[PDB]
């Protein structure tokens, strides 16, 4: 679903950007939780399931999300203030989860980890440029 919502466009008014906006954000606050989530479950095919496809989640977050970061920015500026305000938190706490996919040391989950850590390292340059 998540490589499904397009970004718009600057010129698009408030309505449309913000249904579609509100989505990505109800989205990114659903990511926030979704890591928080993690810490209570265990069984590494949960955590392994996690290492897969929360990878292309950020992926849909680069190539969709921020273009609206880009976009609507100076008109409505406040909201997505608080939306990066928001993703900042749980970047951090990706840091801890990323720590934590590291110390386990399993044979499995190591194929896609540096492939998720080279994916990281773009999402976090990605945030850093779009929030320019």
């Amino acid at each position: 679903t998540v490589k499904k919502i397009e970004p718009g466009t600057a010129a698009d008014s408030q309505q449309i950007h913000e249904e579609k906006l509100l989505y990505w954000n109800m989205a990114v606050r659903d990511f926030s939780i979704l890591i928080n989530l993690i810490k209570v479950f265990d069984s590494h095919p949960v955590l392994h399931v996690c290492l897969k496809y929360g990878r292309l989640f950020v992926e849909a977050f680069l190539k969709q999300c921020m273009p609206l970061l880009d976009f609507s920015f100076r008109k409505h500026r406040e909201d997505v203030l608080s939306l990066l305000e928001t993703f900042q938190l749980d970047t951090r706490l990706l840091h801890h989860l990323c720590g934590h996919s590291k110390i386990h040391q399993d044979t499995r989950l190591t194929q896609h980890v540096p492939l998720l850590k080279k994916t990281l390292e773009l999402l976090v340059c990605r945030v850093k440029a779009m929030l320019t």
